[PDB]
């Protein structure tokens, strides 16, 4: 009966190893009674117990007792490493973070959401009620910023199963790429400068952004590389800022933590110049890594896998606050894998870098300092590559331990896909259901707790378009050549909000409209707003600040990456569209007039003489009698 109470308690339990010297009992056995727990250290959901005359509820209080006594004896222990001493010398005032689990040695000296006016007014012309759209890209004040630190970052490292990382290395060995062993070398400045945002933010003590350092202090970046190569400490620190702050800028081309934590600009450059081939995944060596896959391609790619199983399911990876769950032992596991691929001349570089990373001085925007114990910093060059690999290994381990499949046999029964901590695997229904039910506890013990579903089971998708990945979900479309394909779907209310606002001109907006058209042409509402915005001021070229932009004609650019003409899209999946439109009605962001007013405005523009983008919309052109004849055009990043 009280099996669920025990299963709840068993994920508070400290992870332990296998105990052959005693009886290991599960939550079922404890609930049955006549089992007396001798230790709260959990191993694969089992506890050491003693046969006795014990009623169930009494056994629960013993375990709960144990779990609390152990928690009392390990909640507030640490020395500062010598290489981090320098930060103490910059402290000027006493600290007020009030951290409980990490040192707040003090404070060093000190050092908006607006509308896209064209996109926004097209929406309003339609009767879309902007003030009813969800809030996106919200900023946070210093007070809630420091609370987020206290809430998420201020913690002890997760305890993990003894010998866990040995086993995760055994998984790695089952998927390494031996032809690449000990081959990675640094890259040239020219190759680095090709894929780099020159606006990459400066760190707390820095003044110049990435571009300015490139142009004028390349020797400072090389002094850092030289120090690390030789095993010598650098002054490593990360800067904390709240999400959507001015320095919340991406180095490379929503899921971010509330607390961005990033290395200096000179330092991000030192790491990338040496560790390029791994942090950029050139080539891809992490199985199922979708970091380079365009969002308009991913679900088509995944469906071909889905179609080869007999009764496929997909099991979602959903780790609570992943970056705060990364342990020193996790980072060293990634260090060891990096050393596998890199030439030996860079091993001491990787050792020293990783060492700096296990205890990181972090400086808040306002100057407060905390010493972070392990964990991942949002802004590190190795976030995507390091988190993806750690996610893959951990999930393959967990699936294999839950199902009994051997690590070397994973590739035979499942497909995995990851984008950092985000991912899922496809496998046969029986395997997937076993993993979903037993994964929660195994991954708790591995130090990667899940956001657990009703019933404490992992989320399982029994039909393809129930998969969740990168905040999107498959939705099918029907083309006029009698084929079907899949596009990245997402709630209309969310798409509208994202398209309608930015953080602090026409050329930008048309870059956005194009970008959104590439992802959301399955959504008639979004598609028609896009075409109206692209119809604005045809003489101004699109900006290049966003995900994509077009050279020449946007409609032809679309056809180049999507594989059909916009005008060939004849149907969007009726059921799924209804799901993704639901919130529009719940929130009252549209009315009964909104689709017809938007279509009418498109028709009014397209009936007139000339060559109008809006006539690339199959239904708009059907009502106007005119088509769009498109020029040349190409999509660019």
């Amino acid at each position: 009966n009280l099996t669920p109470l025990f299963e709840e308690l068993l994920q508070q339990c400290p992870p332990g190893g296998q105990n052959k010297t005693a009886h290991m009992v599960s939550a079922y056995q404890l609930a049955q009674g006549n089992w007396m727990p001798t230790s709260c250290h959990v191993f694969m959901g089992t506890i050491s117990a003693r046969r006795t005359k014990t009623h169930p509820y009494e056994a629960y209080v013993k375990l709960r007792e144990l779990v609390e006594e152990h928690k009392m004896k390990t909640l507030c222990p640490s020395s500062l490493g010598k290489h981090n001493d320098w930060i103490i010398g910059k402290i000027k005032y006493q600290g007020n973070l009030r951290t409980k689990h990490m040192l707040n040695p003090g404070k060093v000296a000190e050092q908006h959401n607006v509308y896209n006016k064209t996109i926004g007014s097209v929406m309003t012309a339609t009767g879309i009620r902007l003030e009813k759209l969800p809030v996106v890209r919200a900023q946070t004040d210093t007070t809630n910023f420091h609370q987020a630190i206290r809430d998420k970052i201020d913690k002890e490292e997760n305890l993990q199963t003894p010998g866990l990382h040995k086993k995760l290395m055994e998984v790695f060995n089952a998927l390494k790429r031996p032809e690449l062993e000990s081959s990675y070398d640094a890259v040239e400045w020219e190759e680095l400068e090709r894929g780099i945002n020159r606006k990459g933010a400066a760190g707390f003590f820095e003044r110049k952004n990435i571009g300015e350092i490139l142009d004028s202090e390349k020797n400072k970046v090389e002094e850092i590389i030289d120090n690390l190569k030789k095993g010598r400490n650098i002054k490593y620190y990360e800067t904390a800022i709240p999400k959507n702050e001015k320095r919340d800028v991406n180095d490379d081309w929503e899921k971010k933590p509330r607390v961005i934590q990033y290395p200096e600009a000179k330092t991000r450059l030192a790491i990338t110049k040496v560790m390029y081939k791994w942090v950029k995944q050139k080539p891809v060596v992490i199985p199922g890594y979708e970091g380079k896959t365009p969002l308009f391609q991913i679900f088509d790619k995944v469906k071909k896998e889905w179609d080869q199983f007999q009764n496929p399911v997909a099991v979602s990876f959903d780790t609570k606050a992943w970056d705060t769950q990364v342990t020193t032992k996790d980072l060293e596991l990634i260090k060891d894998i990096q050393k596998y691929y890199f030439k030996k001349k860079w091993h001491k570089f990787i050792d020293t870098l990783t060492m700096h990373m296990t205890e990181v001085p972090v400086i808040c925007a306002d100057g407060e300092v905390y010493i972070r114990k392990g964990q991942r910093g949002s802004g590190q060059p190795d976030t995507s590559a390091g988190n993806s690999m750690l996610n893959v290994l951990t999930m393959v381990y967990a699936f294999c331990e839950a199902t009994g499949v051997p690590y070397k046999s994973f590739d035979r029964v499942a497909k995995i896909h990851v984008c950092g901590d985000d991912g899922f695997l496809i496998t046969e229904r029986a395997l997937g259901e076993k993993f979903a039910s037993k994964g929660v506890q195994i991954l708790a013990e591995a130090g990667k707790p899940q956001k657990i579903t009703e019933g404490d089971k992992m989320k399982v998708a029994y039909q393809f378009d129930d998969i969740e990945f990168c905040s999107h979900t498959p939705i099918q479309v029907r083309w006029s050549d009698n084929t079907s394909s899949y596009m990245p779907g997402r709630n209309t209310t969310t798409i509208l909000a994202k398209m309608a606002t930015r953080l602090d001109t026409i050329a930008y907006e048309k870059a956005v409209a194009f970008s959104f058209l590439l992802m959301y042409s399955w959504n008639p509402l979004i598609r028609r707003i896009c075409l109206l915005v692209l119809s604005t001021e045809l003489q101004v070229k699109p900006g290049k600040s966003t995900t994509y932009y077009y050279e020449g004609d946007p409609i032809s650019a679309y056809k180049e990456v999507i594989g059909h003409n916009l005008f060939d899209l004849k149907r969007t999946s009726f059921e799924k569209l209804a799901k993704l439109n639901l919130s529009m009605s719940v929130l009252g962001a549209w009315t009964r007039h909104t689709s017809k007013r938007l279509l009418q405005d498109c028709v009014n523009m397209g009936v007139k003489e000339g060559n109008w983008l809006v006539n690339a919309d199959r239904l708009v052109s059907s009502k106007t009698g005119n088509r769009y004849i498109p020029g040349e055009g190409h999509t660019l990043q």
